């Protein structure tokens, strides 16, 4: 196996608003409810209810890395997810909890697709491997009943970042860097056929019902019309500057909606491309698009973007378009910057908003907000002139700062109690390692960490407490997240029990075992 690291995330309690950008979204008509999938991790569900003053309705939380794409099924009973985490997560979309976790892929899932009719979902990522999945057998998943089928369809050479189904599940057609669409029956699992044209990655794809025909969009900067039953592409627009992301056609097959890099969202007839609508320009690249199917034509159609807003754009006066969104979910800040001092505890930050602020990595908490003072001059002005080795790393993935401990160093650190602000019980200056300091206070609430007394049972570190609701990772470097859970629910039945089976040897020896290096 792999090296396993502990990862957490400085955050707070609720993440209410996305932290970072939108890879997908999904609409349930009946509930007037959308879906966003965070490249935060977080998958959200607002309401649509225009009525309605704070469209917020819940966070489902479970994910470790970006969200890249969701499928709403069984009458929106059902949310299916992809991650960078290397999982595809089951969940009740009603009530907003995970029921379980697939694993079948070796890296990033990238894409799902659905067949509405046949409830029948699939999934595709880096690894190459295409899976697909019976929703209703997942859903009736019970502990006995532990066993789950899957089948797989191979002839990908490249990383696979598009895959759609036709409505009747009779088509699946996935797109990569191969440059080419790759198409199966999902129901014999065969090779139907490889269609070239495309000079560049194809990150989106459509299929009409039938699956007789496909939509792509390349990075190449066109969209591409195919023919499936004669095996070519039939048309060719080139209505973007840089590469398409994003697209959604309307029910009758006619027009197509798409948007990427260059920002311009366009309705273009797909009879003659000459007629086009610019219906906007967005403030960043376009990720994901969602039509509005309330009403033929389509009223309105829902954008993602790079940013954490949620924008619904009208399309009524098609005959920029407008001007500003008809509709806006509030989006949060993310954290574009991050600066580690040299005492390798501290940290300053700045968001797209500007602000600044100054972190205490050991113990996994903002210290002060300073607004939107001058970045760099800040660094500058704490300056702090001492040597401490480096014993964690950072990344700013989620739009929030997020610590990895790796075995290698995580004990290179040591300081002495009253250089970190700390004393002991009598007037004593030991020398403390902060990496085994901040291990025994992530797993403080798992009681095969404790210690009985010679009254009062002995929790962590003795020195300091993150926060309880701070986010745990134990994952493989490179590889597979195997669990993650609040530093509050250690304590629980299943959790005691996972971090029995995920918590490598070398977090034993300091947390269980108290062998402090």
């Amino acid at each position: 196996r792999r090296k396993v690291q502990v990862s957490y995330v400085i955050r707070d309690e609720v993440e209410k608003y996305n932290r970072n950008g939108v890879n997908a979204l999904q609409l349930d008509p009946a509930l007037n409810r959308l879906f966003t999938a965070g490249r935060d991790s977080i998958i959200r569900i607002w309401s649509v209810n225009q009525h309605k003053q704070d469209p917020y309705i819940a966070s489902m939380e479970h994910h470790t890395d970006w969200v890249n794409d969701i499928v709403l099924c069984c009458n929106g009973k059902t949310l299916i997810s992809a991650s960078s985490d290397t999982t595809v997560k089951v969940w009740n979309a009603h009530k907003g909890f995970c029921m379980s976790t697939l694993r079948t892929h070796k890296d990033y899932v990238k894409a799902l697709a659905y067949a509405k009719d046949k409830e029948l979902v699939a999934s595709a990522g880096l690894d190459r491997q295409i899976f697909l999945w019976d929703v209703n057998t997942l859903t009736a998943l019970t502990a006995s009943n532990n066993t789950v089928t899957t089948s797989s369809l191979s002839g990908n050479k490249d990383s696979i970042y598009s895959l759609a189904m036709n409505q009747l599940g009779t088509i699946i057609v996935s797109g990569s860097t191969e440059k080419v669409l790759r198409v199966w029956d999902p129901r014999t699992c065969a090779k139907l056929m490889k269609l070239k044209g495309h000079t560049d990655n194809v990150k989106a794809l459509l299929l009409n019902r039938d699956g007789t025909q496909c939509l792509s969009g390349s990075s190449d900067g066109t969209i591409r019309l195919w023919s499936l039953g004669q095996q070519r592409c039939i048309a060719t627009y080139r209505v973007h500057d840089e590469g398409v992301w994003a697209l959604q056609v309307n029910d009758a097959f006619t027009h197509v909606y798409s948007g990427g890099r260059d920002r311009k969202i366009y309705c273009t007839d797909l009879r003659n491309p000459d007629i086009r609508v610019l219906i906007c320009e967005e403030k960043a690249p376009v990720l994901k698009m969602e039509l509005d199917r309330s009403a033929d034509p389509p009223p309105a159609i829902w954008v993602a973007t790079t940013k954490s807003t949620v924008n619904k754009w009208t399309l009524k006066g098609i005959h920029p378009l407008c001007t500003q969104p008809d509709q806006v979910i509030k989006g949060g800040a993310s954290i574009i910057q991050c600066h580690i001092f040299n005492d390798k505890r501290h940290i300053l930050t700045k968001d797209t908003n500007n602000n600044v602020a100054y972190w205490d990595v050991l113990k996994a908490c903002k210290v002060e907000d300073l607004g939107k003072v001058d970045f760099e001059d800040e660094i500058k002005k704490r300056f702090k002139m001492v040597y401490v080795p480096n014993w964690f790393s950072v990344d700013l993935k989620t739009g929030m700062l997020t610590i990895t401990l790796d075995e290698s160093d995580c004990f290179a650190a040591w300081v002495s109690a009253k250089d970190a602000g700390f004393s002991s019980p009598d007037g004593s200056d030991p020398k403390l390692n902060l990496g085994g300091l901040l291990l025994q206070a992530l797993l403080e609430y798992w009681p095969r960490t404790h210690v009985n007394p010679m009254n009062r049972v002995q929790k962590g570190n003795g020195y300091f407490q993150v926060p309880p609701h701070t986010p745990v990772i134990f994952g493989e470097a490179g590889g597979r997240t195997l669990f993650r859970l609040l530093c509050r629910d250690s304590g629980g039945e299943t959790e005691s029990m996972l971090l029995n089976e995920t918590v490598p040897q070398w977090v034993i020896d300091i947390t269980v075992d108290k062998n402090m290096p």
